[PDB]
RNA sequence: GGCCAGGUAGCUCAGUUGGUAGAGCACUGGACUGAAAAUCCAGGUGUCGGCGGUUCGAUUCCGCCCCUGGCCACC
């Protein structure tokens, strides 16, 4: 329908960016980003009129935003800067090729690719490529855009987006960058699946040394990283009904070797969640003295009271040695489940004494 | 859209090793009165947001959502 209202208003809309992307890329999504040509703000007006669903408008901006169903679309007047602006003007403004290009919905070209950088190509290619030399000096905040894309999608940097890139972190410009974006750029970053390729393109150019204050690579880190990756993998495997986010894990791994006010300050920074905190500070404290308890364990009962009231990240963390591996999932797919009958449970309850009571039957039962 | 608080009576507010809930003023009833108020005895002051899951047992552990306020990402 917004290829009629954009006809009846004598206009041109256009899909434009990642959703273009992801559409070549086969993945449907449902948000959709709109350019057009003229104003955007009455089209998206009127296409929430005729659906009879809300507007949000925002005149200064030039954008407004409306829900259908499952779909949340967003209309933005063409704009040459971050006199009427060219499509074109507004997809040179943009990051990378594969975001540069976009879809016509105007009836009369109706299905057209509009690529003009060659975005397809670089697509095909598995190529991240900026539209100009001065990209990542305009928006430092790229730099780790790229890098991520490049997890995601698997694609390489081109020679010239890789220069560039080098360039652009050797003059510092990622300190200058606002502080915001870059920490919600990795926060993008870690809830990626591919993210642990994302890290290691991360440390190939060093830019974690630049965001993070006192963060420095090592071998130790990187096998506790693969080694994380084997255990996520098993756990998001068999306990998949358990799943949690596994990024925060590696955030943790990563700054494990920080000192705690620095990592303090960069879980702040990063806005994590409270398991998150709580992971790192039983992690930098408790975790050893915890480890050397369950060096001492014999009986099942002393693991289970060691291991129960931690947290299923904090468990996983103690997958990453080779001696408690088994016996954590010893104790996950085993020694936790367990029932009992009516008349026993009957018989056993004749305040926290009952409590009490049934820890030593389980103890009972246990050994 | 991300996160942090806040969600406890009608209103304004505390509560951690899970184990049988609280304050200040409104609420009912009776004693008291010509009526009413005060006051006394008392006692409702409540599925401690909603729905599932784990647990013998969840205000608490977790997951998904509702509401309100604040930090922002608001390309
Ligand atoms: N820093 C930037 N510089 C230039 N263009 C950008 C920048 N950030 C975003 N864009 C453009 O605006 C669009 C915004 O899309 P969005 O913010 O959803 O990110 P995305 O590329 O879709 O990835 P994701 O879906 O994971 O967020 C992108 O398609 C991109 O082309």
């Amino acid at each position: 329908m917004v290829g009629q209202i954009a006809k009846e208003m004598g206009l041109r809309a256009y899909i434009v960016g990642g959703v273009v992307r992801d559409i070549l890329l086969g993945k449907e999504v449902w948000d959709v980003d709109f350019v057009v040509e003229g104003n955007a703000i009455e089209l998206a007006k009127e296409l929430a009129r005729r659906h009879g669903v809300n507007v949000h408008p925002f005149p200064e901006f030039g954008t407004a935003h409306l829900k259908i169903g499952k779909l949340k679309l967003e209309f933005a007047t063409a704009r040459r800067e971050t006199e009427p602006a060219s499509l074109k003007e507004d997809l040179i403004r943009r990051d990378f090729t594969i975001n540069a290009m976009a879809i016509s919905v105007n009836l009369e070209d109706y299905g057209t690719l509009i690529d003009y950088f060659g975005g397809l190509r670089d697509l095909k290619d598995k190529v991240i490529r900026v539209l100009h030399p001065v990209s990542f000096i305009e928006d430092p905040v790229r730099i780790l855009r790229a890098l991520r894309f490049a997890g995601r999608l698997n694609f390489k940097l081109s020679r010239s987006t890789e220069k560039l890139l080098k360039q652009a972190v050797n003059l510092g410009l990622l300190k200058e960058a606002p502080r915001g974006r870059l920490i919600n750029e990795i926060k993008l970053a870690l809830r990626e699946d591919r993210f642990l390729e994302i890290l290691e393109l991360y440390r190939k150019y060093r830019v974690l040394e630049e965001i993070i204050e006192g963060f420095q690579w090592n071998e130790k880190v990187l096998q506790k990283l693969y080694a994380l990756r084997k255990v996520v993998d098993w756990h998001a495997l068999e306990f998949s009904e358990e799943r949690i986010d596994y990024g925060w894990l590696y955030l943790l791994i990563l700054i494990s070797n920080l000192d705690y006010e620095r990592g303090k300050h960069f879980l702040e920074e990063m806005s994590a969640p409270s398991w998150v905190r709580e992971t790192y500070k039983f992690m930098k404290f408790k975790l050893g003295s915890l480890k050397e308890e369950l060096k001492k364990a014999k009986e099942n009962y002393e693991v289970y009271r060691l291991l129960k009231p931690l947290h299923t990240s904090v468990l996983l963390l103690l997958m990453l040695e080779e001696e408690l591996k088994e016996k954590i999932k010893l104790y996950l797919e085993k020694l936790r489940k367990v029932k009992l009958p009516k008349e026993k449970i009957e018989e056993l309850k004749k305040g926290k004494e009952l409590g009490e009571r049934i820890e030593e039957l389980k103890r009972e039962i246990m050994n």
